[PDB]
Formats: C-alpha cells, sequence, structure tokens
C-alpha cells in the first residue's frame, strides 16, 4: 500500500 503511493506520487506531478 505504501509502494503504490510512492509509484503515483510521480503520477500528481507528470500530469499537472
Amino acid at each position: 500500500w505504501i509502494q503504490x503511493i510512492t509509484a503515483l506520487a510521480p503520477q500528481a506531478p507528470a500530469p499537472f
């Protein structure tokens, strides 16, 4: 669950 939010942490800035 911490690994899933780590992969998605650079997919807040990469779209936005």
